[PDB]
């Protein structure tokens, strides 16, 4: 069950859901932000008054894909990443370069 911890020590991140309803807790670096999301479905939101992404998440048993737009930037900035063992990693592909965190579940 994801509502729970996964982070490095340092930083927290925390996933809980409302039957299908998944929201993230994400605090690194030094910005904690909560990222809500439903199964299969497509949203627009700012984060930190500055990324405005609009799109859709899907989420597999083990796999996180989905497709958002950020205008103030380049238009493209998706998140995808699969669920290996007790683990989270991040991978923020923007136009075609993919960069992602390494964290681990708490």
């Amino acid at each position: 069950a994801f509502d729970g911890t996964w982070k490095v020590g340092g930083l927290k991140l925390t996933i809980t859901q409302e039957g299908n309803k998944f929201t993230v807790k994400e605090s690194s670096n030094f910005r904690n932000i909560d990222v809500v999301f439903e199964l299969g479905v497509d949203f627009a939101y700012s984060l930190a008054d500055g990324t405005e992404l609009t799109g859709t998440w899907t989420m597999e048993g083990n796999k996180l894909v989905g497709k958002f737009k950020r205008v103030d930037n380049g238009k493209e900035l998706i998140a995808v990443r699969e669920i290996s063992g007790n683990e989270l990693i991040q991978t923020y592909t923007y136009e075609g370069v993919e960069a992602k965190r390494i964290f681990k579940k708490e």
